């Protein structure tokens, strides 16, 4: 199995629940490409992957702002290939706040409609993921177990 994992993180939070996906799947035996949206290019990007795993977190505080690295790709996500694609997002936020995870929602919806097939419920981390180990490292079974 080939998975791809994009995220946006501007403190670190989101970028440390990536790699602890990252280093889920691939001691699973997964090959994984594992990349900061800052550094990709939309443009047929999830292409060649059997899975496809993109985590933002949620900015705003008024309104929902996703993390500033991953806006172009959320604003490119037509030209990358998400029809057909096995897909599942998560991200980090904090729930004191109106939008909890408002971008895990927008991003979710947004590969929907482009006809992804969304194989597990968004992982939604509250507060320090690193105090949440314990559920990434579930749902990366989970995701595993679906597609
Ligand atoms: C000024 C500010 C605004 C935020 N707004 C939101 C928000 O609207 N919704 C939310 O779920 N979390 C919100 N957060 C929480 C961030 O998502 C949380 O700090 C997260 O861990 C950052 O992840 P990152 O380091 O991957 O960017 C906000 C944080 C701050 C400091």
């Amino acid at each position: 199995a080939k998975a791809l994992i994009v995220y946006g993180s501007t403190t670190g939070n989101t970028e440390y629940t990536a790699e602890t996906i990252a280093r889920e799947l691939a001691d699973a035996g997964y090959e994984v490409d594992c990349r900061d949206a800052a550094s990709v290019e939309a443009g047929g990007l999830f292409e060649g992957f059997d899975l496809v795993l993109l985590g933002c977190s949620t900015w705003g505080d008024d309104s929902i702002e996703l993390q500033d690295d991953f806006i172009p790709l959320f604003d490119s996500l037509e030209e990358t290939g998400a029809q057909g694609r096995k897909v599942a997002c998560f991200g980090c936020g904090d729930s004191s706040y109106e939008y909890f995870c408002g971008a895990v929602d927008a991003i979710e919806e947004k590969l929907k409609n482009l006809g992804a097939e969304i194989v597990q419920d968004g992982l939604r981390i509250d507060g320090d993921p690193r105090a949440a180990r314990d559920d990434i490292v579930g749902w990366a079974h989970d995701v595993r177990g679906a597609i």
